[PDB]
């Protein structure tokens, strides 16, 4: 179960988020990715920033050398981090990515996030530190590196992440364009289920990919305790009943049905191995429009901190 | 079973496709043929891409020598390779295929692709960076080229393959044409049916000859593994089941119906011998529009460096 990408490359529609605190031991996300692929997940998303690169692209290797899968049944993700999107830094950044992981190209390259971040070094010991910098790139710029990326081999298909609209409709209107984004990977789930972005996209040909599928991890650091938890809605709890589901798995399969590729990020043997019953069931159109109408506008990614940056894709 | 070509020779419309990937030790070719030809083939498809013109000489050379067929019941295929097109480097390119076969004719000389390269000796000559180097040629003087050739009596009838309408009108409208392209050898398959190039062709007395017919052998090389599997499909395994033959019977016998001479390859004995059982059904109206509605336009072959050539067929 794939869909078709705008360069015709293939993605598997269920993928495996890998992101866990920096509290979990690294050696965790190489044992949940071995167990991810056993459980027949192919598509596995990480990034610069989740610094598991290393213990996820282990996973993969040891997966292909025991026989269980081979390179070309994984389709790997990473992530350009927001403090390498000036053009020279991006395929260092891949090669970078590349090497941590011990693969020889990732199946899809993103720019993680349009809010561009100080690069390079400092040059006082302390002065800066703990502050947090802003920069401005083109992002046009940054999106020609990565263009070149692809043309070297290094990434099968190049896309976004956290892009609004219009960050989008500047990539798609940008003079001697040569490749579109594949995809924008974005918060997206029954609260704040994106669909008029979602129109667009689809309208333009870019896959929709989506995280905090299942209420995000709810993180301390940002995430409001009063939000509501997205897996105990009463409609999603009715739904699993009605189905003999849970109510991951509704959450996981509206995604598919709407034509988004869906995250779904756990580090539990059992909930791993649940979350690809996706493709067992299926939701009649009517349990659609209940889902649909439980959007709330609520991101689960209190970004706020960030408001203030030129690019923050909610200003 | 063949078809009348508009140079008044026959085709059968059933023909043996001989590329394996280098892996495949090179006397594999002259085994397979040689099996092909017992089973029944009698089109034979080579190129000099393929680097097994010699053996696949020698299989049709061993079964005429022991009396199983006459060399005028043998249907040879040969193509010009892209860095040939220049027009006094394709009789040349002619005589190397066919001093390699050791025959002194080939039934059907094809231009191989419109997407000519730098002449030379490499077959896929690159640049300092790794990047393919590409040639432009006016592929109407190779045509008359392979005009020459075809009157030199070195090839009984002349082709093209790869091309799309617009290359082909160009040809067709070409001045002082002589001889029209017997053929066009593209890409076709229930997820690319190709059906409104096939009416061009049939309007214009030119034969559409469908290469991975049964979903190509989905080379890491050019072919996106995620892409669905063809001989995988539902529609294609409850026709097999329904006629109690297999997909791939199916696939070649859908080709049949529509006026499509099709090519299968198989280094399998029991596979190139089944592949011979498509003149022992008939698949229904209804059957053949169950399968027209497969198409996804989808061409297994695909290469980002290929996309930006200017002769590029599918842009
Ligand atoms: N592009 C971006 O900026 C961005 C942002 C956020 C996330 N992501 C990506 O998207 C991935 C997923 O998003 P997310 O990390 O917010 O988490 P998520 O997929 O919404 O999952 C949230 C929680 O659901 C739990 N869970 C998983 N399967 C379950 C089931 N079947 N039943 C009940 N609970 C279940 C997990 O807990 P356990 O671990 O305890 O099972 C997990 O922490 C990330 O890991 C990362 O790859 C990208
Ligand atoms: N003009 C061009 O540019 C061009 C491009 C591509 C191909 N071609 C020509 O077309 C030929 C055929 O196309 P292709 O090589 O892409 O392969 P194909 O005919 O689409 O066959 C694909 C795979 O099907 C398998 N197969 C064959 N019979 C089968 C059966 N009865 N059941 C299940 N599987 C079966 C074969 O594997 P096994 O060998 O293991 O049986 C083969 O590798 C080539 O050999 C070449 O002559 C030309
Ligand atoms: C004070 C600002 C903190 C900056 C650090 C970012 C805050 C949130 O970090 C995450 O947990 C996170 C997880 C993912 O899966 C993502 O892709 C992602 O983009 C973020």
């Amino acid at each position: 179960q794939c869909v078709k990408l705008n360069d015709g490359h293939f993605m598997p529609v269920l993928g495996f988020g890998t992101y866990a605190p920096p509290e979990v031991p690294r050696s965790k996300a190489l044992e949940v990715t071995k167990l991810a692929i056993e459980a027949g997940f192919r598509h596995i998303d990480s990034a610069h920033l989740y610094n598991n690169e290393e213990q996820v692209g282990l996973a993969i290797r040891s997966k292909i050398a025991d026989g269980s899968v081979k390179r070309e049944d994984i389709f790997y993700t990473s992530k350009l981090w927001s403090t390498f999107h000036r053009p020279e830094l991006v395929r260092p950044a891949l090669e970078n990515s590349l090497k941590k992981a011990q693969l020889d190209y990732v199946d899809l390259y993103l720019i993680h996030s349009p809010m561009s971040l100080k690069p390079g070094e400092e040059l006082s010991p302390t002065d800066e530190n703990g502050k947090v910098i802003f920069d401005i790139v083109d992002l046009c710029t940054t999106w020609e590196a990565m263009e070149k990326c692809k043309d070297a081999g290094l990434a099968k298909s190049i896309g976004v992440s956290n892009f609004n609209r219009r960050q989008l409709e500047m990539i798609l209107n940008k003079p001697g364009l040569k490749y579109k984004p594949v995809c924008n990977q974005v918060e997206c789930h029954p609260y704040f289920n994106r669909s008029k972005l979602l129109d667009f996209c689809k309208s333009k040909d870019i896959v929709l990919v989506a995280y905090s599928a299942l209420g995000s991890q709810r993180d301390k650091r940002w995430v409001d305790p009063n939000s509501p938890v997205l897996l105990e809605d009463p409609v999603l709890c009715a739904l699993a009943k009605k189905h003999k589901r849970t109510p991951a798995l509704i959450a996981l399969r509206y995604q598919l049905q709407r034509g988004v590729v869906v995250l779904a990020k756990s580090y539990n043997e059992q909930r791993i191995r649940q979350n690809v019953q996706v493709f067992e069931f299926q939701l009649t159109a009517e349990d659609m429009k209940a889902i649909d109408g439980l959007d709330r506008n609520l991101h689960y990614f209190n970004s706020d901190s960030f408001a203030s940056h030129p690019n923050y894709p909610y200003s």
